[PDB]
């Protein structure tokens, strides 16, 4: 029995559509599957107020850099979601990729057929399709879901979850005019920090329910002149080589100096300058030991805390906005447009729900351990937590992917898992999404997988699976790299420690943090050497 398809690609975000385009371009038969109506992923689903890139538009736009849509015109230095969706749509047109997709269709199960070396993919628990290779591009973040909070359904006002915002016939978000309404926003991640300032413009009152403050820095967004855009486009071959060489694929690289190689005076001027410069420079152009050394991190953390105390008038509000929890840059840093100055407004209140946890949502609003809040609107900006978990993925011996990774993700090259032959996992925390410019990182990863699939076709191979030794070595290296950073202690739950019944200890990280260029170099050493570490047949 032979499969109907060379490959199934799950997902129509920037990663999946590019992967599908590439497979078809190589003269293979691909079917893409997408839950939503159309292309975009992130940029299709997230329509909340203030949704905007943290990556410079020209650097995220890999499809423009690569010469798929080089004529593309960015209107701002950090594109908003509507422009992002137009971008993805234009790319999809040029790739002529929509014809290879089933939209409005959810993959419910994927089961590997050992005797046939193929994947049975189940669509909406009904139709089954067969493919040689299954490729997930289901997103590094999973699921809009109501958060773990009692009484959400009881609220009589307007509810919004940030990743499911209601829209009008044009696709533009609706119910965004908060004139005369008392608003609650739960969560202060990158999503909340984008919503809060804009909600404040129209809301009668705004309560921010903050469980943990993040380190946020100014975005410094501005419009993009035609002159600048043309100048950038002309420089695209240089820009593409540059972003292909930095550790994150953002257009920034670490200063070669340690924090202690300069005086306190010099560090101060250095930070002051970066802080005022648009984009991630203050994080990604920092001293080389910023994420390796406690003292170095403290220099910058102390500086950013100084800035928060500058921008927020009330000294009490300010200290509750400054993290003590974690080092600077240990989470992907939220960038902001006048975030801190929002709290200076009369109609804006910070509610500390660490000290006073939410007990439940109510017909009238929200109830904390020591107060009740009457509200007309609640916005859940409460995040995402994996996209693969929602699919019943079964490998050899009917083993669940969920179980195989229960002790932490285990892969070779971040791309295949032993037990799951012919299955590629694109763009997730386990292969570097967390801190990447995903437009570039994801695109490069899809090209590598294409090259592997093409090699197998050329050689008549129909089976690929990592050896246990290659997978173990790779996964142990990924942990070792991670453990040398400050992230190890900062996010404890990012490490899975298993002490087996026999007494041995296994440590895995949920988050791969190695430099992109180094990671790709390793992938090419493997590929060139006839995919050493993969069993192929
Ligand atoms: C608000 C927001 C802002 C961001 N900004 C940046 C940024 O500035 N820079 C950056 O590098 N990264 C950013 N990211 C991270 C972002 O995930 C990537 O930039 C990128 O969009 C990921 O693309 P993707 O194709 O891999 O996944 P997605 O864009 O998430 O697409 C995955 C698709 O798969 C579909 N899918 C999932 N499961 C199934 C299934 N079972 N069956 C059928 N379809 C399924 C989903 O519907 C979705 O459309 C941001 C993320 C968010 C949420
Ligand atoms: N380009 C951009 O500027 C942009 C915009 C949005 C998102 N993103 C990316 O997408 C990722 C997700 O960001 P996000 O802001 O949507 O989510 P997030 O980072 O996970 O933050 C969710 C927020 O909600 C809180 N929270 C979660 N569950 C809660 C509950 N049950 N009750 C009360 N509070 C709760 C969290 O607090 P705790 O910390 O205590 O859990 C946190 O403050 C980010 O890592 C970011 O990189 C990027
Ligand atoms: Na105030």
């Amino acid at each position: 029995k032979s499969p109907a398809l060379d490959a199934v690609v799950i997902g129509a975000g920037v990663t999946g559509i590019y992967q599908a385009f590439l497979i078809n371009q190589a003269g293979m038969k691909v079917l893409g599957i997408e839950a939503g109506e159309d292309v975009g992923g992130t940029w299709y689903w997230n329509r909340y107020p203030g949704c905007r890139l943290d990556t410079e538009s020209y650097a995220y736009g890999y499809f423009a850099l690569k010469g798929i849509i080089p004529e593309w015109e960015w209107s701002e230095n950090f594109a908003s979601q509507p422009e992002m969706l137009r971008y993805v749509n234009r790319a999809a047109d040029a790739m002529d990729v929509r014809k290879h997709y089933r939209f409005n269709t959810r993959v419910t199960a994927a089961r590997y057929v050992e005797n046939d070396r193929l994947w049975e993919v189940t669509l909406d628990n009904e139709e089954v399709v067969t493919c040689r290779f299954l490729i997930s591009a289901t997103g590094p973040l999973s699921a809009s879901r109501m958060p773990d909070i009692k009484g959400i359904d009881s609220f009589k006002g307007e509810s919004f979850h940030s990743s499911r915002w209601p829209t009008d016939a044009e696709g533009a978000p609706k119910g965004v005019d908060f004139t005369g309404k008392r608003v609650g926003v739960i969560g202060t991640g990158a999503t909340g920090v984008q919503i809060i300032p804009i909600a404040a413009e129209t809301a009668k009152e705004l309560y921010v329910f903050q469980r943990t403050p993040n380190w946020c820095t100014p975005l410094g967004n501005s419009p993009m002149s035609k002159e600048k855009m043309d100048s950038l486009r002309n420089r695209y071959p240089t820009i593409l080589e540059y972003v292909k060489s930095t550790d994150t694929a953002f257009p920034y690289h670490r200063d070669p100096r340690k924090g202690t190689d300069v005086s306190e005076s010099e560090r101060d001027a250095f930070f002051e300058e970066l802080y005022r410069q648009p984009g991630y420079g203050i994080w990604l152009s920092g001293f080389r030991d910023l994420l390796l050394n406690k003292e170095s991190n403290k220099f910058l953390a102390d500086f950013v805390a100084k800035k928060i105390r500058q921008r927020v008038k009330d000294p009490v509000v300010a200290e509750k906005l400054i993290p003590k929890d974690h080092p600077f840059g240990a989470k992907r840093v939220p960038m902001e447009t006048n975030y801190y100055e929002t709290y200076n407004r009369d109609n804006v209140h910070l509610v500390d729900i660490r000290e006073a946890p939410i007990q439940e949502v109510t017909p009238e609003g929200i109830k904390t351990a020591d107060a009740a809040y009457d509200l007309d609107v609640i916005i859940y900006a409460t995040g995402f937590d994996g996209s693969l978990d929602r699919i019943d993925i079964r490998g050899k011996d009917n083993v669940r992917l969920i179980d195989a990774w229960a002790e932490g993700p285990s892969t070779y090259l971040g791309l295949q898992a032993r037990g799951f032959p012919n299955f590629f996992t694109l763009v997730g925390p386990h292969n570097g999404s967390t801190f990447c410019n995903v437009g570039v990182c994801g695109g490069l990863q899809a090209e590598w997988v294409l090259r592997m699939i093409s090699y197998m076709k050329d050689n008549g191979f129909t089976y690929s699976e990592p050896t246990q030794a290659a997978e173990n070595r790779w996964t142990e290296e990924v942990y070792a790299d991670f453990s040398r950073t400050l992230l190890a202690e900062a996010n404890a739950w990012w490490v899975k420690t298993t002490t087996k019944p026999d007494g041995s200890v296994v440590r895995r990280t949920l988050v791969h943090v190695s430099g992109g260029p180094e990671y790709r170099k390793r992938c090419e050493q493997v590929a060139y050497n006839n995919y050493n570490g993969f069993e192929l047949a």
